């Protein structure tokens, strides 16, 4: 399947854009999303987490106390290896499920480490969500609970802006009105299923 691979620095709002292109019936692959989906209350996963490390895994809402388990990880490094052996063939197997039940012309993948990991080859086409250094920060800090200081440390560890636009087939900046960045997304998404066409015939 004609497949765009979505990304961008943090903060920069991949999820924002891939939204987008969901309203327009794109269906959207995103690990971090799967990986939520998979530890969801009531989840085998969850119950799993619990009976290892207690009840206090799992908030009174019944979902997973992410806090709780990333303390418990930072404790425990080996816990680690248990956490990825219990949650990877879940992730894999939702991943698969949602390309095979996929009837979209094209697919549209978030790939947050795209180009660090060098997987530039995979997709037909590259979309890069771009926003200003400043604007990345800012929209991290009131996110997250982090400080300047601590997402500035974020950045320098992931690529360069410069390299994510060189990278780049396309570029949409999520920036100024929400309106026009959606009539840039339903702009692209035409460009996308023109392009998905021609690949078929
Ligand atoms: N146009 C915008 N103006 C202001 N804030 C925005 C805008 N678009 C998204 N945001 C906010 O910016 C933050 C980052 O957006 P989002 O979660 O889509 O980022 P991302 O690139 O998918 O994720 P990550 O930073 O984890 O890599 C969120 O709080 C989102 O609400
Ligand atoms: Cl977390």
């Amino acid at each position: 399947t004609y497949t765009v691979a979505l990304t961008g620095g943090i903060g920069s709002g991949k999820s924002t854009v891939a939204d987008e292109f969901a309203h327009l019936g794109v269906t959207v692959i995103d690990a971090d999303i799967i990986a939520r989906q998979v530890v969801e209350p009531g989840t085998p996963a969850l119950l799993a987490i619990a009976e290892r490390f207690g009840p206090q895994m799992i908030n009174d809402d019944g979902s997973l106390n992410r806090r709780r388990l990333r303390e418990r990880i930072f404790a425990h490094s080996e816990d680690k290896a248990w956490l990825n052996a219990l949650l990877h063939p879940l992730i894999q197997q939702e991943t698969r499920r949602q390309m095979q039940a996929s009837t979209s012309p094209y697919l549209l993948w978030v790939v947050p480490l795209l180009v660090e990991n060098r997987l530039t080859d995979k997709a037909d086409r590259i979309l890069v969500v771009d926003v200003p250094k400043e604007t990345q920060i800012e929209r991290t800090i009131r996110r997250d609970g982090v400080s300047r200081e601590h997402a500035e440390h974020i950045l320098a560890a992931q690529a360069t802006r410069e390299q994510r636009l060189a990278a780049a087939d396309d570029v949409i900046e999520n920036m100024g009105s929400a309106d026009a960045v959606a009539s840039h997304v339903a702009r692209l998404h035409d460009k996308y299923l023109m392009l998905a066409s021609q690949a078929a015939s």
